[PDB]
């Protein structure tokens, strides 16, 4: 079902796009406060910030029966790319990449 | 027993107490936001701007049970100054300082 390797370097790979997430959020936050004019601007900062939170709060499940499709929006969402899909079976790739278009 | 004039300006007042809050908000915002190294600091501030916010929204009251505490508040919070406040009854600005100093 699942190597161990496999699940290791899953976890890895995992955690690492949260990372990349959390970089990628942090710059955004970094952006708008430091550009803000408006105090609507502002509030559109806080709406940000709270969808953004709800969003990876329930996002990074790394739950086995889960990882497969969590993996497969981490790539809709560019957050990792098909070639670091590599270290997994055949079938759990195309499964992804399938997942992905949903 | 609220005079047209006291109610008029009151508004004023409290209009320029909510802006002036706005500018202060929008320099701490702005500061600790360029002040930001790791990820926690980045929840921090908005938990700050998701209490800040409901704060705002519901602070300026102007109905007759609670002005006064308003202005004692905002006065306290140097919001508005007391000098601002002359165009009240003598009365009325008293028990603001008294509830301020405090």
């Amino acid at each position: 079902p699942w190597s161990q390797a496999e699940t290791q370097s899953a976890h890895a790979l995992f955690r690492k796009a949260y990372q990349r997430e959390l970089d990628g959020l942090l710059a955004t936050v970094q952006a708008q406060a430091s550009q803000i004019t408006q105090i609507d601007d502002l509030w559109k900062l806080h709406d940000f910030l709270s969808a953004k939170k709800h969003e990876i709060d329930g996002k990074y499940d790394d739950r086995q029966s889960v990882i497969i499709f969590v993996f497969a929006q981490l790539l809709k969402e560019g957050l990792v790319q098909a070639e670091e899909l590599t270290f997994l079976a055949a079938d759990k790739q195309s499964k992804i990449k399938a997942l992905a278009r949903l």
